[PDB]
């Protein structure tokens, strides 16, 4: 089959955060990114209290048990896993740089919707308006959900 998901009710658990934002502000920053995908297809992300989730999220510095480490004060803001089970679906954020709700540091919202996109089964599209754009592409954080092609993409994974 395809390596993407066999169910539409996915699980999530946090284990770490950025210093620049509080835990509630980071949950509140991702909530907007979850909804965008739950607008493109009938899926949902259910936050757990007891069991290693489909999607586990953490902040890590350089080597972290991936042959692809973090890179420090620029470049890779966030690297997600592809869909799977174990490391699969788990999304990793860089602790060597700076996060916020604005343009100076890294907009956790603008970064997050793209990385959730990878834990689904999607790839870097590079399309002049797409969300999986490999460059930290600046979308207006005002109901913008996905641009377009990212919607036809996720429809192919969970089923229309
Ligand atoms: C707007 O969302 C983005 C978030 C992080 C990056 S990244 O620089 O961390 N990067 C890894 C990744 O898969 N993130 O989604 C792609 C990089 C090759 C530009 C790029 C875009
Ligand atoms: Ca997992
Ligand atoms: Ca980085
Ligand atoms: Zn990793
Ligand atoms: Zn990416």
């Amino acid at each position: 089959g395809e390596p993407k998901w066999k169910k539409n009710t996915l699980t999530y658990r946090i284990s770490k955060y950025t210093p620049s934002m509080s835990s509630v502000e980071v949950d509140k920053a991702v909530e907007m990114a979850l909804q965008a995908w739950s607008s493109a297809v009938p899926l949902s992300f259910v936050r757990i209290n007891s069991g290693e989730a489909d999607i586990m999220i953490s902040f890590e510095n350089g080597d972290h048990g991936d042959s692809y480490p973090f890179d420090g004060p620029r470049g890779t803001l966030a690297h997600a896993f592809a869909p799977g089970e174990g490391l699969g679906g788990d999304t990793h954020f860089d602790n060597a740089e700076k996060w916020t709700m604005g343009t100076n540091g890294f907009n956790l919202f603008t970064v997050a919707a793209h990385e959730f996109g990878h834990a689904l089964g999607l790839a870097h599209s590079t399309d002049p308006s797409a969300l999986m754009y490999p460059t930290y592409k600046y979308k207006n954080p005002y109901g913008f959900h996905l641009p377009k092609d990212d919607v036809k993409g996720i429809q192919a994974l969970y089923g229309p």
